[PDB]
């Protein structure tokens, strides 16, 4: 069974930002290092791959699990006012069923109701889109950190010219990698289906090099995806298998520093798909905050609608004061207490393509 409305973008919104998440850890998770004769060009670029770095861990830190909580607990902190609101709405209409009029004391107390319950809806509102606005805003110190990154290895690579044949290569492979492992992402946030608790993240770093990590000239590339009881370690395996299986052959017939250079775009790897994680977040943070403008306005029009003289009659078969809406929002608020209380799972690897 399908998720609901609400249901659909309090998960889309939840995942996507843990998404960014992993794809954070994934930036921690890169890492290079110098050959036995470090060049002129280490050091400048490993800073830009330690501001990179930073970024991220801004968001695991400190942004990250703020923006994260605030979308299941708006869910769950308007329950008990909104199921208050609506039983009182029944109250009065069982009373005086046949109120009508602006100067009726039930459609006076009603309307009071649904504005006060509006007013709520419209700060909710505003806790969204200051969220998004924040993630906005560190998503654009993620770019700069990421674009710099990327021009730097771009930069360094221009100026081997032995080397533009198998740096192509390898890039061609990294950009299929990149798209797959987003793709099992953006699955998982745009999923139709409850997720349920058991979330996990899997981190890992890639060799691109013969070099493993900690070893001289070594480059690890980081990659993540988000799961829950779809990824597997070994579907991380052969995917990495697929798209590098035929580098890996290649860096074998190169030089340690050489394959280093080779690698360097893998160094982006990861905030590329950082870079890719906040597109979609802010996307599904909008649906989010979408789902609780269309609600206060439809409180709205049962205000207006009182207000030019509609009967409680009227009023009692709104869509809000429905039996539907009441079990499709009970069901939202199940569905975010379990998000807002899942433990997400954080297991971590070094990878390698196959031989
Ligand atoms: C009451 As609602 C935010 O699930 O439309």
């Amino acid at each position: 069974t399908q998720l609901n409305p609400t249901q659909q973008t309090t998960q889309s919104a939840f995942l996507a930002t843990t998404v960014i998440t992993a794809q954070c850890h994934a930036i921690l998770n890169t890492q290079f290092t110098p050959p036995t004769v470090k060049p002129d060009w280490f050091d400048d670029l490993s800073k830009k791959l330690d501001s990179a770095k930073l970024v991220a861990k801004q968001w695991i830190d400190d942004l990250g699990p703020q923006v994260s909580a605030s979308i299941p607990s708006s869910v769950i902190n308007f329950d008990a006012t909104f199921q208050a609101s609506i039983d009182a709405i029944h109250e009065l209409y069982k009373a005086d069923p046949t109120a009508s009029g602006k100067d009726n004391t039930t459609v006076q107390q009603a309307s009071q109701i649904m504005t006060a319950l509006s007013s709520q809806v419209s700060g909710i509102e505003a806790t969204v889109k200051g969220m998004n606005k924040e993630l906005s805003d560190w998503g654009v110190k993620m770019q700069a950190a990421h674009d710099d990154l990327v021009n730097g290895a771009t930069n360094i690579q221009k100026t081997i010219i032995d080397l533009q044949t198998d740096i192509e290569s390898m890039n061609n492979a990294i950009d299929n990698n990149r798209a797959a492992i987003e793709k099992l992402n953006k699955d998982l946030v745009y999923a139709q289906v409850a997720v349920g608790v058991g979330i996990f993240m899997l981190v890992a770093g890639v060799a691109l090099t013969v070099a493993t990590a900690g070893t001289a000239a070594a480059v690890s590339g980081g990659i993540a995806a988000v799961g829950a009881a779809g990824v597997t370690w070994g579907v991380l395996q052969n995917q990495i298998d697929d798209d590098y299986d035929s580098i890996a052959q290649e860096q074998k017939q190169k030089a340690e520093d050489q394959q280093q250079i080779i690698a360097l775009q893998g160094l982006s790897n990861a905030s590329s798909a950082v870079v890719s994680a906040i597109e979609t977040s802010t996307s599904v943070l909008s649906d989010f905050e979408t789902t609780w403008t269309v609600f206060g306005n439809e409180l709205d029009d049962v205000v207006t609608k009182l207000n030019n003289g509609a009967s409680m009659q009227s009023i009692i078969m709104e869509k809000v004061m429905s039996d539907a809406a009441k079990n499709e929002w009970d069901d939202a608020v199940e569905l975010a207490k379990q998000l807002a209380s899942a433990k997400i799972a954080i297991e971590t690897k070094e990878l390698a393509p196959a031989v």
